[PDB]
């Protein structure tokens, strides 16, 4: 199965299958169940942006997710990503929606790792109709406003069910290599999750995997489009 790490905005408390009972961001260690959570308010409608930052010297993964208002919900868990990932992987992003939906717009996404030094920086603050740098996955598009919309969207502007949608990117990464001293990666992107749903799920999730990653099967709604299952 894909070796994942990733950090969750996690817009539906699925509690029989570990969520906290709250929307939530959360570090994703090869499970679908979080190492690590944080209460999280999802501001519907609303532009927010988070920061992934983990570093091998430290070696605390944290995440950040906030909006313009300032709420913002924080998270971190020590680990030594050197024993989870292979020494290559893809960077991407991952969405779902479920019997809930909701819109997984991408506005940006950068991301840095760095060995020292090798280094590789992307940024992405405008996405191509036809983003030849991006691995599109199950329901994800891009274009041509300059979006990226990770699960399928509809004409009148409107999150589906059962979607799932990741974008990796078409580089594969070194993330780390033992005789590094700091190897070190950042990621940031911003996403307009909005739903007129009862509830909107299901989430983005930044993750690192095994440069060949899919979407596992029947990955929709709470498994993120990261985990065959919510083991
Ligand atoms: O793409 C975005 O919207 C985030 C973006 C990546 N580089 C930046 C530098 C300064 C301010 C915003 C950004
Ligand atoms: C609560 C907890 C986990 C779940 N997975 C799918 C529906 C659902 C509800
Ligand atoms: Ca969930
Ligand atoms: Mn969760």
């Amino acid at each position: 199965a894909d070796t994942i790490v990733a950090v969750e905005l996690d817009t539906y408390p699925n509690t029989d299958i570990g969520d906290p009972s709250y929307p939530h961001i959360g570090i994703d260690i090869k499970s679908v169940r979080s190492k690590k959570t944080a209460k999280w308010n999802m501001q519907n409608g609303k532009v927010g942006t988070a920061h992934i930052i983990y570093n091998s010297v430290g070696k605390r993964l944290s995440a950040v997710v906030s909006y313009p208002n300032g709420d913002s919900a924080t998270v971190s868990y020590d680990v030594d990503l050197d024993n989870v990932l292979p020494e290559w992987v893809r960077v991407g992003l991952s969405a779902s929606t479920g019997l809930y939906k909701e819109t997984n717009t991408i506005l940006s996404w950068s991301f840095t790792s760095k060995l020292k030094t090798n280094a590789l920086h992307f940024v992405f603050n405008q996405f191509s109709k036809d983003q030849k740098d991006l691995i599109l996955q199950g329901d994800a598009t891009t274009g041509t406003d300059g979006n990226l919309e990770l699960t399928r969207v509809s004409s009148n502007g409107s999150p589906q069910g059962s979607s799932v949608g990741r974008a990796l990117f078409y580089a594969p990464v070194h993330i780390w290599e033992s005789s590094a001293v700091v190897a070190s990666f950042d990621a940031t992107f911003t996403f307009l999750i909005k739903s007129s749903d009862s509830h909107p799920a299901d989430g983005i999730a930044f993750f690192i995997s095994n440069i060949d990653s899919s979407i596992p099967s029947g990955s929709t709604g709470r498994l993120l489009g990261l985990f065959p299952d919510a083991n």
